[PDB]
Formats: C-alpha cells, sequence, structure tokens
C-alpha cells in the first residue's frame, strides 16, 4: 500500500514529496549492524514491523568496518534480502553504507562505488530504494568541503547512471551533525538529502536550531539515525528529550529511522532478550526504547 500510493519519491523545494507532489514523511526502524544482529532482518520481522508498528521504511545498516562488509562481504546479501522484503511488503528501504570507525568516507570509496553500482543496477527500477552513501563521517580532519562533498560527487554519478532519480542521503560532518556546512555548500543533484543524527541523551536545543538553519538554505534533511539513549547507544533512556525531537520532526516534515532493532542489552535497543527474530513480540519482549518508538510510529 505505501509504495503503491506514494510511488516515486523526489525532492521539491527542499522537501521529500511523492509522485503527485505531496509531502510524505517516512518513519521506521534501522537494523543494528548486519554482521552482529542480522537475524532480526527478514520478511517476517519486517512484515510484523509494517503491520504491528506501522513502519513505512526499513534501514539496513551494513557496517563497512567492525567486522562488516569490508571484512566479510556476505552481509550485502542480507541487504538484498531486506530490499526484496521491502519490495514484497510495499515499503521503502534505505541501503546504508554504514561507516563509523572508518571515519572518512574516502577510506573505502572504491568499494562503495562498486557496491552502489551493484545495488542500483539490481534495484534501480523500483521506487522503494533510498541510497545512504556514508552513515557518519567523523573527526576534525573530515570536513564537508574537503572530504564528504567530493566523496559524494564520485558515488552519486555511479548511482545516477543506473537510477536517475531515487533519493540519495549524504552524511555530514561530526557524526552527521554538521548540516550547517553542507547547507552552505550544497550538492548539485536535485534528489539529495543530508543526514542528521541525534541522541536524546544530549540536550538538543541548538541542534534543532541548526537543522532549521539548514532547511532555510533549501537543503533537504533525512534523520536516518536517532536514538532514545546517549550518543554511545547506551546509558539510559531519555524519553522527555526524545519526545521534543519527535515533535520537531513532525513540524518540519522530517523522515526518520530509529536505532535500533536488536535485543542487545543497551538502552537504545528496541527488543529484550528472548525476542523472536521473526516478529510477533509481546509487550514484555519490547524494551523501554522499543515500546516508545512503536508507540510513536503507531500514533503517526
Ligand atoms: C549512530 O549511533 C549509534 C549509537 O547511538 C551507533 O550504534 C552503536 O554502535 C556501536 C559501535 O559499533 C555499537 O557497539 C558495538 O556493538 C557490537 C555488537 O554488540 C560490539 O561487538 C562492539 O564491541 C561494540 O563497540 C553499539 O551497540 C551501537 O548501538 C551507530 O553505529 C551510529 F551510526
Amino acid at each position: 500500500s505505501v509504495v503503491e500510493e506514494h510511488g516515486q519519491l523526489s525532492i521539491s523545494n527542499g522537501e521529500l514529496v511523492n509522485e503527485r507532489g505531496e509531502q510524505v514523511q517516512l518513519k521506521g526502524m534501522s537494523s543494528h549492524g548486519l554482521q552482529w544482529y542480522g537475524q532480526f532482518v527478514n520478511y517476517e520481522s519486517m512484515k510484523w514491523l509494517r503491520d504491528d508498528w506501522g513502519i513505512n521504511v526499513f534501514r539496513a545498516a551494513m557496517y563497512t568496518s567492525s567486522g562488516g562488509y569490508i571484512d566479510d562481504p556476505s552481509v550485502k546479501e542480507k541487504v538484498k534480502e531486506a530490499v526484496e522484503a521491502a519490495i514484497d511488503l510495499d515499503i521503502y528501504v534505505i541501503i546504508d553504507w554504514h561507516i563509523l570507525s572508518d571515519n572518512d568516507p574516502n577510506i573505502y570509496k572504491e568499494e562503495a562505488k562498486d557496491f552502489f553500482d551493484e545495488m542500483s543496477e539490481l534495484y534501480g527500477d523500483y521506487p522503494n530504494v533510498i541510497y545512504e552513501i556514508a552513515n557518519e563521517p567523523n573527526g576534525s580532519d573530515v570536513t564537508w568541503g574537503n572530504q564528504i562533498k567530493p566523496y559524494a560527487e564520485e558515488v552519486i554519478p555511479i548511482i545516477r547512471n543506473n537510477d536517475p532519480n531515487n533519493i540519495i542521503i549524504v552524511g555530514t560532518g561530526t557524526w552527521s551533525q554538521d548540516v550547517h556546512h553542507a547547507a552552505d555548500n550544497q550538492l548539485a543533484d536535485p534528489n539529495v538529502m543530508y543526514a542528521f543524527h541525534f541522541y536524546a541523551g544530549t540536550h538538543g536545543q541548538n541542534l534543532r536550531d541548526q537543522v532549521d538553519y539548514a532547511l532555510d538554505q533549501g537543503a533537504a534533511i533525512f534523520v536516518s539515525e536517532w536514538g532514545t539513549s546517549a550518543a554511545t547507544g547506551d546509558g539510559g533512556v531519555f524519553l522527555d528529550e526524545a519526545q521534543v525531537w519527535i515533535d520537531f520532526m513532525d513540524e518540519r516534515n522530517l523522515s526518520w529511522a530509529n536505532w535500533s532493532l536488536t535485543h542487545k542489552d543497551e538502552s537504545s535497543a528496541a527488543l529484550m532478550p528472548g525476542a523472536n527474530p521473526t516478529g510477533g513480540w509481546t509487550e514484555a519482549e519490547l524494551s523501554p526504547s522499543g515500546t516508545f518508538v512503536r508507540e510513536k510510529i503507531r500514533e503517526s
């Protein structure tokens, strides 16, 4: 139903819109790293998230380092499983080249180009696909102008040769927080968005103002990762500040994916230990974070 109705997504005047020009907001879940918790990524769990939580997008977090794709490329087939499930379920899907410790996206740029060529060749005639080319650039030596923008100006043409206009999300500096610099020096492709990530454990007032600054320059923003915990993924759940951010995103038409769908014993995890990897969870099988996120998406 979702993808049949909204179909081809595009950016118009800095906003995500559907094929009839109407604003659309995606809300869903990110996997944790596919190398650690891939059992939670399957048609049945995604169907349960679609039907019971109301998700309309699923993000497949394919770490590059930390035992991910560069070390063992088999995780790309789990991305394909997720994409095909999203097509069968009629929801959107984010293919996330999940850099982190490999803090400059240029480190594995050759591999990224090949990976995105493959995925855009396979899936580029489906409207479901959203490409996320560099999760979280980070470090004071990784800047928008010098590192990230040129990286994107190499990867985007590869995708565009196969898929002229599905959405591409591009990470920003300082762990996808520095939308100010990106918005002052935007990419040329008209169907690009810039990533912005937040954690409710951080006091967020200035970060909201910076997202507004970016939006005021005509830049489109996708909140492709956020958590209810601290920046580490652990250390408490901060539902007051999470709700502030939820409301802000609704006011600004910002799409989002929550981190993350796993039973790991960390506060940002959505599931408890014993949660079935194929869905069907009871209340007791959702963590404090997962219960909150499910509520947000069902409310929407
Ligand atoms: C965006 O931020 C989230 C945190 O809010 C990041 O997710 C965290 O990434 C950590 C680093 O990969 C991860 O910890 C690792 O978990 C592995 C599997 O259990 C361990 O083997 C490893 O020792 C540990 O460092 C957190 O569990 C996770 O929440 C996300 O990557 C960022 F994009």
